[PDB]
Parts: C-alpha cells; structure tokens; sequence
C-alpha cells in the first residue's frame, strides 16, 4: 500500500554519499544548488513559458467548433479539417519557438510536454460524442484535469483536504532536489559493453524518481488542488511481465486516450497490429522526440528510434514471457528498459548536450 | 502482487559489475565459486549436521510427557519440569558441539538456526491445550511445519502443486549464489561516520536477499512439499512506520508464537511492557545471539546487545511515527535498520571472522 522499497532507496543513496546535509560546500539553500531552471525572469526563457499560455487558445478554438451549432455555417468535413488544422498549429508553434529561441533544457521540456498533452486532449475533445448553451467551462476543466477522455463526471463536488497534498508537494520538491542531485553527482562525472551499463545504473534511479514525481505525486496534488479524486492514474508497471504489459499501465490517462483510438470508437477498421503497435505507438514515439529532441536543439532522432525499436520489444517480450516465467520476464523487461530504452533515450541527449 | 522491485535490484547489481556470464575467471559452475559450505563429508562439519538428527529427540522426549497421561506417574509441575529441562539441554547441547567442535560458518549457523525453531516449536507445544492414542504423528509434523503454533488443523488433504516449488528452488539456488556474490566481491573487498555506511550499503542488501530466500522461497517451498497451504508466513515488512510494528509483520510465525505469549494464554500477569518489548525480545535476541556469534567461535555479544539496544528503538520509532510522518518514518526505519540493527548484527561477526 506504501510506497515501502523508495524510501530504502531514497535513504540508501542518501546513505552512499558524504554529502549527510544539505550544506554540500557553501551556502546551499536546498540539497543542492539550483540548477534546474536557475536564472530569472530573463529573455533567455521568455518566449517558452509564455507559449504555454498560447496553447490555452486552442482549446478556445476547438470549443468555437462544437459551440458553433451544425447547421451554423459548417459542415461535416469542415469540422474534421479545423480539428485537424488546430491540432497541427498548437503542435507545430511551441516547435518552431523552442528552435528558434535558443533557451535552456528543462524549459523546453517543460513546454513540449504540455504541448503533448494538450494535444492528446485536443484530439480526445474533437471525437468523443454524437454532433451559448449550458456547458462552457466544461473544456476549461479539462484542459487542466488528469485525465484525457472527455465528460468524466467524476465527482468535484467534494472537500478538498488542503492537508496530505500539501505534503505531497514537499515530497516533489525534495524528490525533484534528490533528481538533481543523483544528475549532478552520478551522470555528470561520467560524461566529459558493460560501460554502457555503468553509464545507465544512475539514469533507471532517476526514471524512477520522474515516475514517483510526476504520476504520484505531481498528478495527485493536480488531482486534488481542483478537486478531480486522486483517480487510478496508473497501476503496477514495476512488475511489467512484458513491456506491452508496461504500456497498459504506466499511464492510465494515456491508456485510455488509446481505448478510442484501439476499441469501438476505432474498432471500425479491424486491423489488430498497426492500430495497436505501430500508429499508436507512432503517436507516442513523436510526442517522445518533441519532449526530448526540440529542448536539446539537435535532431538526431534518438527518442522517435528508440521507441520505434521499443515497439518489436513488444513482440519479443510478450512472446519471450509466454516462453520463460513472470520472473525472467521482469528481469528482462528491467534490463531491457535500463539500457535501450527510456532512461538511456534521455542519456543520449544529456550527452549530447553536455559535450 | 508481484516481486517488481526485487528483479530490478537483482538486474541492476548484475549490470554493474563486469562479470556478466557464469564463468568468471575458469572453471565456475554457479555465478560464485562454492563459498558458502564447500569441502566434502569430512569431519570438520560432521558433528554439526549430526547434531540437528539429535534435535528430532526432544520433540520424542516432550510426547513422552504429553502421552504419558497426568493420572500416570506424573503431577502437576513435574511435567512443567520436565518440559524445561527438555527446552534447556535442547539449548545447550549444540552450543557445546558448536564451540568445542571447531568448524566453518554456515554449518553452525544452520545448527543454530535448527535449535532456535526447534525449541520454539517445543515451547508451543508444552503449554497449547487443556491437558497410546490417536494423535501421535502430530508432533513429527510440526516439527517440520512452519508455524509455531499446535493443534493447526490446516488443510494437507490437497494436490501438491510439483510445478511452482521447483522454480521456487531454482529461485533460491540462483538467489543464495546471487548473495554469495554480493558478499565475495561487495564486502570482503572492505574489511582486510560515512565510512560506516559505505560499509553497510551492501549488507543491507544481503539481508534483503536473505529475506527473499528464506520467507518467500524457502518457507513457501516448505508449505509446499507438505502441502500446508503455503499460508501467510509474513506481512508487509518493508512498509514498516516503526521497527515496532516491523516485528509483528516480519515475522508471522514468531508473531503467532508471541500472541500466546502476549495475549489470553499469558495475559494472567497483566504488564504491558515487559510482557511485550523486554522479555519478548530477550527471546528473540538470545536465539539472534546463539545463531551469529556461536559459529563465528567469539562471544562479544554484539547481536545479543544489537538486538537489546534495537529494543528502545521501538519506543523512540512510535512516537517518531506519531510525531513526523509515515514516509519519515520508514526512512528512519531504514536508517536505523541498516546502520545499528540485524544487518550489522552479522557485520561486526564477519569483519571479526575475517580478520
Ligand atoms: C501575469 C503573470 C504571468 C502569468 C502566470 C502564469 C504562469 C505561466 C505558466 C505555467 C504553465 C502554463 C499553464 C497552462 C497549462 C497547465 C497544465 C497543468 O497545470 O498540468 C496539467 C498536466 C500536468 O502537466 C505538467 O505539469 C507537465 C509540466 C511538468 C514538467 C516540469 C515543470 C515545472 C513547472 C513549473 C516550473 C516553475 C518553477 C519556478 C521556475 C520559474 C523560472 C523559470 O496534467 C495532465 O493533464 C497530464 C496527465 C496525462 C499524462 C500525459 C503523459 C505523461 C507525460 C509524462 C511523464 C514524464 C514527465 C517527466 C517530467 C519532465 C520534466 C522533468
Ligand atoms: C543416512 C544419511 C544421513 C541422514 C540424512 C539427513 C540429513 C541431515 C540433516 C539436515 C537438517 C536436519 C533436518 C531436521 C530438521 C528439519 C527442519 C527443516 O527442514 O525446515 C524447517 C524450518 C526451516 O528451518 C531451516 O531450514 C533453517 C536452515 C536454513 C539455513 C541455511 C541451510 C542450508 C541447508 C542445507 C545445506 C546442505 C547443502 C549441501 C551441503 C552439504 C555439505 C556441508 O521451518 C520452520 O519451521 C521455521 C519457520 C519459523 C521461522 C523461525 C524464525 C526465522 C529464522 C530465520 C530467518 C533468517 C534465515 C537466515 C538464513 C541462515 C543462513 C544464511
Ligand atoms: C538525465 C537528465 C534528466 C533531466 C530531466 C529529464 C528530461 C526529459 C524527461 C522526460 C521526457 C519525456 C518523457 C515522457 C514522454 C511522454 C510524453 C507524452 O506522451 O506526451
Ligand atoms: C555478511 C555475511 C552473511 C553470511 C550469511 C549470514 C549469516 C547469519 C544469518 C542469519 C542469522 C540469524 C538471523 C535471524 C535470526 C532469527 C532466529 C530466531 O529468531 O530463532
């Protein structure tokens, strides 16, 4: 039920190291110095995070689609073109000024995460349903709820408890302290067969904390602020008998913003390998290389391959799983996540960026 | 549901160090040379292993106490008698074999490790009830059953499962070579402040892998070999908010053995505190003390003081649980088991060993 085995991990790195306190050499407020962000409100990151802001306008869009009645000037193929056209926009802009306006890494990442995740609910908002009115503010709730299906009518109408969440977001801060902390003093060093293992031991820890940060902790102190639940947001992907098994249930939001896009709403073209392995994962295979490729500002391609190369991990796990035990088939799925897979995907761009 | 975790630290320890086949240097069978017993039947280990066939006459002699019935030549505390000095030369004898008899380490430990459960299981025999027959097979069947508790009526008129157990043993095989390795070439390497926690990092996960051998694979394998039910033999440990309540889930064998020690069997004293956290625990650090420190062949009395001074840390841990919170708490108890608790308790024994 806990969380159990992080905080031995938690304290065991804390344990290794001499640094005991958060004074490491001088005048260190937190654990570490700030080195995520860092800066000031400067013209280095200001166009980035006032694109966040602009992605607000597409919802504001696709509402003046729907809210515009369907004998009011439309017609049916003329929706679909706008829905497509401002989906392609709200990707295609924060691209444009994360390229253009050389900033840092974590503020790039930052804007094309939410420009991914806007997206999703976007697409997941244009097709879910039959064809001034009494639901206006029912997009401006699910632009900022976890979830990406549309009329959740789950309940609002609760008491928030301003506790526990409030420890939850000292839990973030302290975790995201101890991310940077395992970045500056485990991956930095190393960068100027088995070396690749000793390269990828530290990235699997901070994987591991991302997980922890943003899905239990960040996505239920979202989940509780505006009142949404503290839904299932994921559930046991630690113990993935195969990474097709991974993909179901890392990210709940995501899992079911794949439902339409697999089951009935798109069960209408009956193909089981591409409509499942392939475009599916395509979709996020591309919402991988915007998150991690556009912030380092160079296009390798390392992520969109490195999912596209995860997506036969699917066929050979779930086989393989079938063949060896629930056993082998963790520790397989471990070793294949380690070192080619997510953790690395963000190695060879930190690499990249720090050499 | 599943280990999770566990293959990831399995997965993770093998991809840090180099020797990523079974053949490390020539000729190596397992992943580790033959460490743990090695030698042949010789006699340096004869009388250790003879001795546990001994431990089967004490359970012979507690019947003959028991099937003598009351009204036969017996009274009232001479069967109490004779049931202490039954439990005591129980005690005795493979203390004196171990320390006269010089031997290697793990044959004393299992030694010991058999008079400990063996003379628990005695105790929970010679008060459990009311006051030739029908039941004489009973006592050679919780002899060699998990629980510490009699008359368990618990289903062994079932299929045993021949599959699963033998994955477990390959489990346990692969996991004691596992720890082996870990102990070859993670802490003899070290012996010849922070310091002290460089040394303890790996042995804390070695007590990890000897929880995982011993309560999930070992006592699971045993459960099934009789078919006892492979029952609940422990709880959730590792998410424990105090040490207090790490020894009542650790453990669900021992637990059941301290309710009749504790509860209505024993409640006719009526004292909280001895009763539950001094003698309670003056048990369980005698039989600590007899396994760590009788093999090692030096009495310095470190585990039994370990475990002594491991008491207080129960009364400091359930107000630091009531105090700070149930994730401060279990980094505290993950502190405080790694640097002063079980896992040093056979530090200190092996650094004197090898030194
Ligand atoms: C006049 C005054 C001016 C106006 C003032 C206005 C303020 C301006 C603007 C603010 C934004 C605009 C707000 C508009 C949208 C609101 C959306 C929102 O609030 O959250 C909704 C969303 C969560 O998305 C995120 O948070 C992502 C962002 C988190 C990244 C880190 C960011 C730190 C943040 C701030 C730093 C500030 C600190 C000080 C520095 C300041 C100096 C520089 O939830 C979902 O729906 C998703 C559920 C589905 C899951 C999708 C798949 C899962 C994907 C991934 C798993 C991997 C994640 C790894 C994490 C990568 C990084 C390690
Ligand atoms: C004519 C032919 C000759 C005659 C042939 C006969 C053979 C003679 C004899 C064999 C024994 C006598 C059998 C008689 C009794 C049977 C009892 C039995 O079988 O198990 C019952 C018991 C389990 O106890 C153990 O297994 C403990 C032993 C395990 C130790 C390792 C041992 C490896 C074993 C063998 C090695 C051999 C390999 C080849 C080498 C050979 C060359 C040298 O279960 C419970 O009730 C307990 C549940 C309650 C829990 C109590 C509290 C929890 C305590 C602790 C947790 C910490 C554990 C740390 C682990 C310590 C180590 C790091
Ligand atoms: C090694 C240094 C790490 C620095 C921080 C991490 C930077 C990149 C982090 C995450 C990238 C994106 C991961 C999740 C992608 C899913 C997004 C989506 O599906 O929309
Ligand atoms: C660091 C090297 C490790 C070598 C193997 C470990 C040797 C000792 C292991 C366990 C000792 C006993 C631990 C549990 C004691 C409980 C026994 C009881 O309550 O009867």
């Amino acid at each position: 039920s806990h969380a159990g085995l992080f905080n031995l991990c938690v304290v065991v790195l804390i344990a290794v190291n001499s640094r005991l306190i958060i004074e490491n050499l001088m005048k260190y407020g937190w654990l570490i110095r700030t080195d995520f962000w860092f800066s000031s409100r400067s013209l280095r990151d200001w166009p980035l995070f006032m694109c966040c802001i602009s992605l607000s306008i597409f919802p504001l869009a696709a509402f003046t689609v729907e809210k515009l009645v369907l004998q009011k000037y439309i017609s049916e193929p003329v929706v679909i073109f706008l829905h497509i056209i401002i989906t392609m926009t709200e990707v295609l802009y924060p691209v444009y000024v994360t390229l253009r306006c050389d900033s840092a890494f974590l503020s790039g990442v930052t804007l094309m995460l939410l420009t991914c995740i806007v997206w999703l609910k976007l697409v997941s908002y244009a097709h879910t349903s039959y064809d001034y009115y009494v639901s206006l503010k029912s997009l401006a709730y699910f632009m900022v709820a976890p979830t990406l299906c549309y009329q959740p009518s789950y309940p609002r109408s609760a008491c928030i408890r301003k506790g526990w969440v409030a420890r939850q977001f000292a839990k973030l801060v302290i975790f995201t302290g101890f991310m940077g902390f395992i970045i500056e003093q485990y991956i930095n060093p190393i960068v100027r067969i088995e070396r690749v293992l000793k390269l990828s031991v530290p990235n699997l820890y901070v994987w591991l904390c991302m997980f922890y940060c943003f899905f239990h902790l960040w996505l239920n102190i979202l989940a509780e602020l505006l009142c949404f639940g503290d839904r299932e947001f994921y559930k046991d992907w630690w113990n993935a008998k195969s990474v097709g098994d991974y993909w179901r249930m890392w990210n709940m939001p995501v899992h079911k913003w794949m439902v339409r896009h697999i089951y009935f709403p798109c069960l209408r073209s009956k193909i089981p390998k591409t409509l499942a392995i392939i475009i599916a994962f395509l979709v996020s295979a591309v919402f991988h290389e915007l998150c991690i490729a556009v912030p380092c500002r160079l296009f390798k391609l390392w992520a969109f391959l490195g999912i596209m190369f995860q997506v036969p991990l699917v066929f050979i796990t779930n086989y393989l799983q079938e063949r060896f035990g629930s056993t082998v088939g963790n520790m397989i799925f471990w070793f294949i996540f380690c070192i080619f897979g997510q953790p690395m995907c963000v190695l060879l761009y930190y690499h990249d960026l720090m050499n």
